[PDB]
């Protein structure tokens, strides 16, 4: 999750 969001943002 943390990484996925880091990228999406
Ligand atoms: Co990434």
């Amino acid at each position: 999750l943390a990484e996925a969001l880091h990228d999406a943002l």
